């Protein structure tokens, strides 16, 4: 379950958030397989219910109708033909498993579904799955509400509703047989793992007694028995009873307190400083990095919704946010996934988004492909983040320096830190108000390399900035405050 089960070489995985299969397989072939990206993190494939008002946003995703893969996204077919292109290249699929819900408990009943299947909350009533009233918790929650209503107590937070969803009941050996059938459905046509979607909401036995009936991956596309990778979204910030460690025997969890804290440091919430990284990871209350799915920013949180607060750092400070996933894609802690948005109309108000809700870039609800430009960026409003030079060539850093460890780190004790892994990478950060101009030990062999986030390494000659090291292993780094991106990385792959 620890195991991404990438291709040798491959260390991250993108969130492709609400893009349509076809255009994921396109990626996978086009992209994604020759820059070294190692999977695709899909919005969930199952039929989900059509909300209209507000108009398709996009966390009606996250309210199960049943398991017939239709969605916006495409149906069955489309869905297939992306896992197996995006296999046959070595790009991996990862499925966002909603199994903790069905829809909200007051969704008018009827077929306004993304497959039109029919479905009735108030009687709960799920047809297609089928899921009926002996399905779900009402009798176990114990709150007046039938919500959650205090996280203090970890029992009702995993038996009762989810701000109204409807709560499966999971311990039910039917339920969980339900969802073992999607789930080995997906793994036999060849999924490599899942988001476990609302875990925290989940007991972490009953996430066990599900993950006990799945399958190893497919035999076509891996080795013999592999086993799914499970990363569980428990957004556990310290202060409640359930623990993120309390699902370390199902598989990894998200780490929402990386990219909370990298995103203070960053921004210098609190008299925070980059010289603090320098014991980045466990040191900073962090789960065990083998344990981690780390992230900058998520779909949840980049508009607002989930954790990490107001700190959270995404492609709207661009700048800075390029160097905040640059620094976790050299950094070695955890398992990297980067994400991949589209553009939404923020609209600030008493310090909150009002369009926070805006569903992917649509014309009348139907989804908008990903066009490519010239210059490989993306249009009809898709961010493409990872398609960034300075992101990409980041996905691709840490794919040379995989395995090597953390090294030569040097700070000035405040903003401006660098440090390397092993004999193979180098990175400089440059966060202070002036500028960074100093000779630093690399670990790197002599030689001319190409800053990777300036510029990129093209037919024997570098496009950008050029650092040369000497046969101490020493460079000369010259990074003004006010340059584009105020960081350089140099690696194995990048020397002349
Ligand atoms: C690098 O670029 C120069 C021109 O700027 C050219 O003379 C040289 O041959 C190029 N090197 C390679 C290896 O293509
Ligand atoms: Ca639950
Ligand atoms: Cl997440
Ligand atoms: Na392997
Ligand atoms: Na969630
Ligand atoms: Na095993």
């Amino acid at each position: 379950q620890y195991s991404p089960n990438t291709q040798q070489g491959r260390t991250s995985i993108v969130h492709l958030f609400e893009w349509r299969w076809v255009d994921i397989a396109l990626e996978c072939e086009r992209y994604l397989a020759p820059k070294g990206f190692g999977g695709v993190q899909v919005s969930p494939p199952n039929e989900n219910v059509a909300i209209y008002n507000p108009f398709r946003p996009w966390w009606e995703r996250y309210q199960p109708v049943s398991y017939k893969l239709c969605t916006r996204s495409g149906n069955e077919d489309e869905f297939r033909n992306m896992v197996t292109r995006c296999n046959n290249v070595g790009v991996r699929i990862y499925v966002d498993a909603v199994i903790n819900h069905m829809c909200g408990n007051a969704v008018s009943a009827g077929t306004s579904s993304t497959c039109g299947s029919y479905f009735n909350p108030g009687s709960r009533d799920f047809p297609a799955v089928p899921y009926s009233g002996w399905d779900f918790n009402d009798g176990k929650c114990k709150t007046g509400s039938g919500d959650i209503e205090n996280y203090n107590d970890a029992t009702q937070v995993r038996d009762c509703r989810l701000t109204g969803l409807l709560d499966l009941a999971l311990e039910k050996d039917y339920v969980r047989s339900k969802i073992a059938e999607y789930m080995n459905h997906l793994i036999d046509i060849g999924v490599a793992g899942f988001r476990l979607d609302a875990s925290k909401h989940m007991w972490p036995g009953d996430i066990k007694a599900i993950l006990d009936k799945l399958h190893n991956l497919n035999s076509n596309w891996f080795p013999a028995g592999s086993k799914p990778f499970i990363y569980q979204e428990v957004i556990d910030l310290g202060g409640e009873p359930i623990k993120s460690s309390d699902y370390f025997g199902n598989g990894r969890v998200t780490e929402f307190k990386y990219g909370a804290k990298l995103g203070t440091v960053i921004r210098k919430w609190n008299g925070e400083k980059m010289s603090y990284l320098k014991n980045w990871g466990e040191g900073w209350g962090f789960v065990p990095s083998d344990r981690a799915l780390v992230f900058v920013d998520s779909h949840d949180n980049q508009r607002g919704h989930g954790a990490g607060g107001a700190s959270i750092l995404t492609f709207w400070d661009a700048r800075l946010y390029k160097m905040a996933v640059g620094f976790m894609l050299a950094h070695p802690y955890g398992f990297t996934r980067v994400m991949s948005s589209y553009r939404w109309p923020r609209q600030f108000q008493n310090g909150n988004d009002v369009n926070d809700w805006v569903g992917p870039p649509n014309n009348n609800g139907v989804i908008k492909e990903v066009t490519i430009n010239p210059d490989t960026t993306c249009g009809n409003d898709w961010v493409c983040e990872h398609r960034w030079r300075q992101i990409r060539n980041m996905v691709i850093f840490r794919n040379v320096v995989d395995g090597q460890p953390f090294t030569n780190w040097y700070d000035n004790g405040s903003n401006q830190v660098a440090f390397g892994r092993g004999n193979r990478g180098f990175i400089v950060f440059n966060n202070d108000d002036w500028s960074f101009s100093l000779t630093l030990q690399t670990g790197l062999p002599a030689g001319t390399y190409c800053d990777v986030i300036s510029g990129d390494k093209i037919n024997g000659n570098c496009t950008g900035i050029k650092i040369y090291v000497s046969d101490d292993g020493k460079a000369h780094f010259s990074i003004s405050n006010s340059a584009e991106d105020p960081f350089i990385a140099i690696h194995a792959e990048s020397k002349l």
